[PDB]
């Protein structure tokens, strides 16, 4: 992805176990939900830095997202993104 | 200790950019108090459950974290580990 890479650079080598990946797209999914709700009335300096985090949290989604598409390959018996986040 | 690997087995090899980790640490932590707040007003029915969802997301912590103190040595200019979750 040519404009990401630009903003937040490459991926990187970890290690974490198939179902941490799991937790942590609910969790931020969850968290993302709950602070879209709290857009709606902020004064502007609150609402700016909320709108910036934001901007991670959508492109973390992402980046987690990948992932788990690949981890789908890997695993047996991880359930379908769709259901994963809801 | 391990353990750990008998009940949730070993780490896997996983790409994802050093923000991601961060974020999910934070949006981990974030949720795991809300849930934490609701099990406070749950009946035993639908505590179970909760209880049993954050046994999931406290290991799922402390493997994020793990992985964070690693980062810590790889990269720099990472905040600390105390900064994410609070």
């Amino acid at each position: 992805d040519p404009l990401e890479v630009l903003f937040q650079g490459p991926e990187a080598s970890m290690n974490l176990k198939p179902q941490t990946l799991m937790v942590a797209i609910q969790c931020v999914a969850a968290r993302t939900r709950e602070l879209d709700a709290q857009l709606q009335n902020d004064d502007p300096q609150n609402a700016a830095e909320l709108e910036q985090l934001l901007v991670g949290y959508d492109l973390a989604a992402d980046d987690l997202k990948n992932a788990y598409e690949q981890a789908l390959g890997q695993y047996s018996g991880l359930p379908p993104y769709d259901r994963l986040i809801e």
